[PDB]
């Protein structure tokens, strides 16, 4: 028969493979997409998957009846040290029903409100880093930012201090983390996985599993110690039943979700933050602007959450930098019944379907001819933005679970940074966009002046 | 009536050296005290000094018209990477004159309250570090002193932010002066110093030099991106003229002078801070007291000056700890012409004599006998104290500089210490005082549980 959709080149046995031979796949991948177009065949050995790239193909996919969220290898490969967590389990597998009833009261707002003031506490930790520096000294952007992100995470969800402030070097956990998802990315492209060449890989692989147990007990532990303070995700975890099943998550479980989220609240949110930042010193009008608002907004030492929530350019900006680079860039489905997308491709029943973000996010048909202009005034009207053409955070019901804990935490650090603290690009950065499966801008340094705007103690 | 001295056991060629064979030479200098007497006598291959252990000696030792300060071997290697600061000049040199006059107006009254400021963001640094630790974590006491008085130092004297708080391991610079200190005091007990063995020791030590000069070069580099802001030493250095003969300090003894501030302005305060806590957890109603205390006076969120100068038995506290273990415990004089020291001792002209202070501050015929107990009542009417008994800051022009400058930090940290905070000693910590030339407790480790007080801001300008 004769195909339907565009394939790239194939290099005999290793299929489409040779293709992605590069520390940039996901970028590697849009340029596939700007040559061959909006749905595109792409089979490695073992798998065949069919990449999206427009809106016209993507409100079909998102739709639920007709499609569901399927494990792509790269999942498949983190829950070697993730196991069963929220991410990671099949929409119709007991634990995601269960996990999800339970944790989901943890995102209400009411919870918002509550994690407030510890995310505050950080942002001061950190507006205090930058204010306590001396003359020509420049930020590490995406270092600190990791820093700002994970003790934001551990404090508000597991009432853990990381004190990554305390510590001149990356935490330990975040070098592990880095470490393993280097080697998921390099597992994804071996021929031969069971190679005993890559044996000495594994071992490393497992270290680094140790550190992230080891954090997981001191956790469980320091809990132990203090007890039920906060509503966090460990209060819900530890004493939280199904209200269908009446059952709460088993010991293996919690760790899971543990790990799952300590890994999923921080990394994806600290490349939110430096790409907001990079786009903030590379457009001066709209840093001018947003500087603006954050002084019009923020009249307190410390800002309350009526105060964020009032801070509508910033989220505008945030909304802007998630869709010129969506932090995690693709999630991947299937089809439940054998279907037409489009009215153009046939696809059969479990047939992988994978949204390449960026690209749907480049959509001319859809976003204008300034797709790769920094302008987000262009999400005044949300409503003017068509149906399913921004998908930085998934669909349905398999979406970010913490999308509002995310935005709300880079809306108050973004307007306290740029209320307190004036940004200078002293190096002209060319942009450098590194992956471990995220994207995140590498060797991002800025100078900063303070504003010389009190910060007192509440 | 003129006795002979008394003298320890002699080895041949090494003198008293092979009496010494310990990292802790002032405490075996003690015990040798306690055994043979007021005065001494200790020969090393080379040098011959005069151990003095009694207020009655040391009240004519710091007659100032009969003896002058001398440069101890120790002060000599210091210089080595210190140059010719204020403490390692004769007092009779056109050096220490004009560098007095130049610098004693920085530690005035008014430069006092200035400082106040920077101290008490430094403290608050501190304060918030600890709130911020886990459940079972313990405190490494030496370790956290020795970054707020860095940080003091630096900020107060240099506005320079060292950030050891920002840093999970020592500072580079302080790494490096605890290994010149330690090298110099193994380097006066070696047999053979110039032993093939000892040569990398020697290349470590220059590796270390190279540090202190890149740290001072930041230092005025910084300034130059800055500007003349908290008028501070360096002001006074680079824009200070001598009020007797109108000179400057030229740019090598204003290096010297960096030096020698950065490092006497925080290594002995340090020590100071960890045996008053020490001291404090060990005695646990002079702690409730001096908590009581503090919690009366100090009532705003940040401390006043005012505040921190009614903090009596704070002062107190840390003049006991001074008393018990001076953090500098020795200083050197010599004999201007040929006297006769107690109307028992002749000593001919250039003579050298030691004050050991610790055993000065253990004179039983002074203090009582309870001389070994800590009780900073004793410190209750100061002008009870006889004459020439405490000299933690040694004696006439060549007395601490700053002494002001460490009471005033050292009681305003101990006070938002005591007050934000309650103490365990988890461990039943046996005390040991490790030393590097100056004192200071090395492994003590407490638990500290927060009482919870609310801490205000700071501008940070
Ligand atoms: C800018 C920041 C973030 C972005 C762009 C992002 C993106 C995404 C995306 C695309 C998915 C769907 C993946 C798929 O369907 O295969 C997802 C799911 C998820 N996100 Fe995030 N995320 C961010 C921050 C966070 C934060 C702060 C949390 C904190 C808890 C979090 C926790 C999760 C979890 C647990 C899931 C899986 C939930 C489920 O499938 O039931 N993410 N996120
Ligand atoms: C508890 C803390 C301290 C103790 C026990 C202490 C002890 C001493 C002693 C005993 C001397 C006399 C040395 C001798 O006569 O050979 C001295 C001198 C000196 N100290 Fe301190 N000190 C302390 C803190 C400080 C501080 C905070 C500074 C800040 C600048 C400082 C700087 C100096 C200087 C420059 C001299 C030499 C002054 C001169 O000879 O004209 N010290 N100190």
């Amino acid at each position: 028969t004769i195909k339907e959709m565009p394939q790239p080149k194939t290099f005999g046995e290793l299929k489409n493979l040779p293709l992605l031979n590069t520390d940039k796949p996901v970028q590697a991948l849009m340029k596939i997409a700007d040559e061959l177009g909006e749905i595109f065949k792409f089979e490695m050995p073992g798998r065949v998957t069919r990449y999206l790239s427009s809106q016209r193909l993507i409100k079909e996919a998102c739709d639920e009846s007709r499609f569901d969220k399927n494990l792509h290898q790269a999942l498949k490969e983190i829950r070697d040290f993730c196991g069963d967590g929220l991410a990671l389990v099949w929409t119709h597998e007991k634990n995601w029903k269960k996990a999800h009833n339970i944790l989901l009261p943890s995102f209400s707002q009411q919870a918002m409100k509550g994690y407030h003031a510890m995310m505050v506490d950080i942002a001061v930790q950190l507006v205090q880093k930058w204010e306590r520096l001396n003359a020509d000294e420049h930020i590490e952007v995406a270092e600190d930012m990791t820093r700002l992100t994970l003790d934001t995470i551990g404090l508000c969800g597991f009432n853990y201090r990381f004190n990554s402030f305390y510590r001149d070097q990356p935490h330990p956990f975040v070098i592990s983390m880095v470490r393993a998802l280097d080697e998921v990315m390099n597992k994804l492209q071996r021929a031969n996985p069971d190679d005993p060449a890559y044996d000495e890989n594994k071992r490393q692989f497992q270290e680094d599993i140790k550190v992230f147990n080891d954090l997981v007990d001191k956790i469980i532990a320091d809990r132990k110690a203090r007890g039920e303070q906060s509503d966090c995700l460990l209060t819900q975890m530890l004493n939280g039943k199904d209200p269908e099943t009446g059952e709460p998550l088993d010991d293996g479980n919690i760790r899971d979700q543990i790990i799952t989220f300590l890994i999923a609240g921080h990394e994806t949110l600290s490349g939110l933050l430096s790409f907001a930042l990079y786009f903030l010193v590379k457009n001066p009008h709209v840093l001018q602007k947003v500087a603006e608002e954050a002084a019009r907004v923020l009249v307190d030492p410390v800002p309350s959450y009526k105060q964020v929530k009032q801070l509508k350019y910033v989220d505008m900006v945030l909304n802007e930098a998630l869709r010129l680079w969506p932090m995690s860039p693709a999630f991947s489905l299937y089809a439940k019944e054998d279907t037409v997308l489009g009215g153009e491709y046939p696809l059969e029943k479990g047939d992988e379907v994978m949204v390449l973000i960026p690209q749907l996010h480049r959509d001319k048909t859809v976003w204008g001819d300034d797709v790769e202009e920094f302008r987000p005034e262009r999400f005044e009207n949300p409503s003017a933005i068509p149906q399913h053409a921004f998908k930085p955070f998934g669909n349905g019901q398999r979406a970010c679970i913490g999308q509002q804990f995310a935005l709300h935490e880079a809306t108050l650090v973004l307007g306290m940074m740029l209320k307190h603290f004036d940004f200078e690009d002293h190096t002209n950065y060319e942009l450098d966009i590194k992956e471990h499966l995220t994207l995140k801008p590498e060797g991002f340094v800025v100078k900063a002046k303070s504003k010389k705007i009190p910060l007192g103690g509440i």
